[PDB]
């Protein structure tokens, strides 16, 4: 069977919210059969834990936040996109503090950290939800759909009025059903604007923000001295920005996304959307890997 991963090894990472600025110790678990990724704020007596579901999410402004009463856990996209990405089903991630760190402004750090520790597959089938039937969310000019599709893809286009996007429109598709995840979109870091950035920072927001952890975008150019990791490094980074906010339905997907200037906020309306739907999806497990639309990284 195709079977539940969680990790082989404790992983601890020490970092900054991007949004706070505050200073975060992060620590990844292993996690029982069917627990999910359940985050946890140790820094609150007694512990606050916040299961990583669609239900959970509260503000969908600049992160993707998780809510339980006055208690949030901000942006869990990138970690939860290396979760998805990897195969990763069950595990603890513990916060010392609201934020996730930021790291790089990718997933590729986490990845690095979970791939040396290594994966524990575990004596249970891994669930899957396949999209049965089309669902579509709309906000004007933004579009999420699901689409029926045997495998995992996803298919995204970004159209921002700003000279650093080659004047070509950047648009890109990725099919993850085999292992195409860590080399495509991991490493993608996450882009704001210098002319957004007083404002924000007077909203308590990317009060972490810098060159050492996204792409900062003048008038004109990147600033970063070393520039792109990839010609398309914005809209990949919308990719893994998606499949982190799709595994908050809780499981990996058997279909294809597809955004158009889609965010944090849309995908969760999508989640909500599909998970009212219930003629529009199933739960699948696969007793034969040969058999199934999906393949994994060895463990
Ligand atoms: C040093 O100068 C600056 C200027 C602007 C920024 C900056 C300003 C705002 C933002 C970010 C960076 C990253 N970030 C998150 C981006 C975004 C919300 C995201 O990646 N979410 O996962 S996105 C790409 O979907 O729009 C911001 O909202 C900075 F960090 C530094
Ligand atoms: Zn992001």
């Amino acid at each position: 069977m195709i079977k539940q991963r969680t990790l082989k090894n404790i992983i601890r990472a020490t970092g900054v919210g991007l949004h706070s600025g505050e200073k975060v110790y992060l620590t990844l678990k292993p996690a029982p059969v069917d627990t999910g990724i359940v985050f946890s704020r140790t820094d609150l007596d007694p512990v606050v834990e916040i299961p990583a579901r669609a239900e959970n999410v509260g503000e969908t402004t600049m992160s993707t936040t998780l809510v339980k009463g006055d208690v949030k856990v901000d942006t869990v996209e990138h970690l939860l996109s290396a979760m998805a990405g990897l195969g990763i089903d069950n595990a603890y991630v513990e916060l010392s503090a609201s934020e996730v760190p930021i790291m790089d402004g990718s997933a590729g750090p986490f990845v690095f950290l979970i791939q040396s520790a290594g994966l524990q597959e575990q004596e249970a089938a891994k669930k899957f939800i396949r999209i049965k039937r089309e669902v579509s969310v709309e906000e004007g000019d933004k579009r999420a759909v699901f689409v029926p599709f045997d495998g995992f893809k996803v298919s995204f286009e970004i159209d921002f009025d700003h000279p650093v996007f080659r004047g070509r429109t950047q648009q890109a598709s990725v099919d993850f059903s085999s292992t195409s995840f860590v080399k495509e979109v991991s490493r993608a870091r996450t882009f704001g604007f210098m002319r957004d950035i007083e404002y924000l920072r007077s909203q308590n927001l990317a009060l972490g923000g810098s060159v050492e952890n996204a792409i900062v975008v003048d008038e004109n150019r990147v600033l970063n001295e070393d520039g792109l990791r990839y010609e398309d490094e914005f809209v990949k980074h919308k990719i893994l920005d998606a499949i982190g906010d799709l595994y908050l339905l809780g499981n990996s997907l058997i279909g294809e996304f597809r955004g158009f200037k889609s965010g944090h906020a849309l995908n969760n309306q999508l989640l909500r959307t599909l998970i009212a739907d219930k003629d529009a999806w199933e739960v699948v497990t696969f007793e034969d890997a040969r058999t199934a639309p999906i393949s994994y990284m060895r463990p």
